[PDB]
């Protein structure tokens, strides 16, 4: 006895612009938001580019008195947020306050703030950590603080699903709502993971992209000369709501989320089996969820995010669940321009794919100059493509074998 | 429609043993676990005390190669989580593996190799961080490597809602059976935050107790003379099971999960409402969810984890969805004995409310000299008190204002 769940706002902060609609010219146009790190020297690394969220102003949204406390993952959370609500003319009143709640989630959460606190500790002692670390840097602190700002006394929770938070978060929160704990949820991620931990620790892990002579052509999935992913901050936020709820306001619907799939590929803490069998299982989970035959999909919103393994895994995945119509639909990798916002990854490319729904075009895969020996799919190489989209999917995979699928479709 | 949930394995570490039995042995003797710390230099901390596990061998669960890259905050997670699927007496099979998942938590996950990393980042630079930091210290790695170790391939996510993980994660994981998404969850919570950045961070925030010179007595929830929680590590997970799935294999049945709620009160980021109105909305969602009259309640196990505020908002939301029956119910803090276990606290008082079920036994509130103005309920102090028990509720509260509620039955 499910109840059906819209999409009635969205918000953003990516390398590609401060909101939906400059993010979303960004996608559309082919361009690049990888360019060299300025935040911080990193000489020492072997890789010295990444996504930055270019010109953020926190003082658009929030006090400096406030911000000063809150790590760059929270105040980019809120921002998307804020934004998400207000484009949703939701107003949260004594009535519905209790109906409306939050799930922002992070891979790491408040690394910056963890990295800058560790330095105080080591250089100086304990009597220089802030009293604001702890509520200032844990994951949680998004749904917290949105909650406190807005007024918004529904469910309250975070994941950490590592690279599939952000798909985790909305699939869960529409959950909420279809099932009746909510008839409104804020859902999304936000990463900043741009400090010494985060780079030098994907760095040791040798998962980066080190081509730091050509910043915006290192993200090129399902290419031949592919050496691993971009790292990329950002926040992408949903406003979610039950369809009766959302048609009584007169709210305006971007979108119908249909289905959501999760899974685990129990093969490995970080590689994904070669077949892509749990991103085929979790892809066929959420079709099921849709009540949708695999030859409905049009658009796939990928993971890609630029590995050797990860991008043909993906491809096998996509060729298991749809056969023959794997020629017909169109793949592509947004991660190709934004590179990947980790935590966030999800919750950008779920908006994304709603956009791609609302405009009938599948975003470009730039960079994809020489596909890969099997890559021989519809993969939107280097240009935007006008086409008819009725349901679009959107894919993440995480480390512990953690798979997420959003199945959206346009709504009546 | 949706189908019940029963408990069919628990495992723990705690600061009273390193496992269920030894650590309920421990909380009906009125022992405490807390004790100066020993693994660190905390002469520069105004708190020099607090939980730990004593005298963990990983080995029993990990080889040395397994087990080296992994925070302690996973290896405690993982052995708790063992220990729950040895004790439900689950064989896991081709047939049933996509039907078995994994919700284990934390608040903060890997902050001791967090911390480990930084030093080398700091010392000697970025050629100095484990290539295994990222996927050894990230919070969904415990239920990443459970899916790996035991083949799991139902629904793998994490949650992180500060000292509400371990609730949210075994209600959440419930929802999952009831609502059909899987038959059996491992679900719970893990932490180890016993280091610099834990034990700082909360000390900069003043909101650990400083009685060093008595650790035994420093955790004290209710009394006049409280001055703060006591920091404390370990872990609790619990096997989930659909009721069917649990009766059709045999399954030995510790109780029924019933009622799950969440709530925020999105008033503060670190301290609660005077009248305890989110933590009142929480526990009357989770009675509405168990369709259970306040009356039926006969155990509360309380946040209480010694604050000043928290204690007596907690004292002010019973009253309030209790009425009369406030005075007649037992409300006890196993935290008086554990101390706190943060994104853990849920898991093992989960545990230990289905304990005080099977064993027909309220767990005293130890170190409760002089209970507060307004402290006049049947808190259990001092000593273990035998009586009726039908109905077992467990609060969490967090930072956000996050609150989750757990209700227990006897099974017919
Ligand atoms: C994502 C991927 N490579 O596809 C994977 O889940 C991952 O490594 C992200 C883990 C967490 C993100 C934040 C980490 C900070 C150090
Ligand atoms: C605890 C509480 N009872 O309010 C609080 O919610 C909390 O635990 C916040 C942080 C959680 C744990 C990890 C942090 C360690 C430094």
């Amino acid at each position: 006895s499910r109840r059906r769940v819209v999409i009635t706002g969205m918000g953003m902060l990516s390398p590609l612009g401060l909101d939906v609609p400059s993010s979303w010219e960004g996608i559309l146009a082919g361009r690049s938001g990888i360019a060299p790190i300025e935040h911080m020297d990193l000489s020492a690394y072997s890789t010295r580019f990444g996504g930055s969220v270019k010109g953020f102003n926190v003082e658009e949204y929030l006090s400096a008195k406030e911000a000063r406390k809150l790590d760059l993952f929270i105040q980019y959370g809120l921002a998307a947020s804020f934004q998400a609500v207000r484009d949703s003319g939701l107003e949260v009143t004594d009535a519905n306050r209790e109906r409306i709640g939050v799930s922002m989630g992070s891979g790491i959460g408040g690394l910056t703030n963890i990295e800058n606190n560790c330095r105080s500790l080591f250089e100086q002692g304990p009597r220089r950590i802030s009293p604001f670390f702890v509520p200032g840097s844990i994951i949680n602190m998004v749904s917290g603080f949105l909650s406190i700002h807005l007024g918004l006394q529904g469910p309250n929770y975070a994941l950490t699903t590592a690279c599939t938070t952000g798909t985790h978060s909305i699939g869960m929160a529409a959950r909420n709502i279809a099932y009746g704990e909510a008839d409104v949820m804020v859902a999304g991620g936000s990463e900043m993971a741009a400090c010494g931990l985060g780079l030098g620790g994907f760095g040791a892990a040798r998962a980066l992209s080190t081509r730091n002579d050509e910043p915006t052509r290192a993200s090129r999935p399902w290419d031949r000369d592919r050496d691993g992913f971009v790292l990329s901050d950002g926040s992408g936020a949903l406003v979610l709501e039950e369809l009766e709820h959302a048609r009584a306001r007169g709210a305006r619907i971007y979108a119908e989320l249909v289905g959501f799939g999760m899974s685990g590929d129990a093969f490995h803490m970080t590689a994904p089996p070669e077949d892509g069998a749990g991103a085929a299982r979790c892809m066929k989970n959420a079709l099921r969820d849709a009540g949708l035959d695999p030859r409905q999909v049009d658009y796939i919103n990928a993971h890609g995010t630029s590995t050797p393994a990860g991008d043909i895994a993906e491809i096998a995945a996509v060729k298991s669940v749809f056969g023959e119509h794997a020629h017909a639909l169109s793949m592509s990798s947004t991660k190709s321009m934004t590179g990947h916002l980790l935590g966030a990854a999800g919750a950008v490319e779920a908006i994304f794919s709603v956009l791609a729904l609302r405009d009938q075009v599948a975003p470009p895969t730039i960079n994809l100059d020489n596909p890969d020996e099997g890559c021989d799919l519809d993969l939107v190489a280097h240009e935007a493509k006008p086409r008819k989209i009725d349901v679009a999917l959107s894919n993440s995979f995480g480390f512990g074998g953690t798979n997420g699928t959003l199945v959206f479709r346009r709504f009546a």
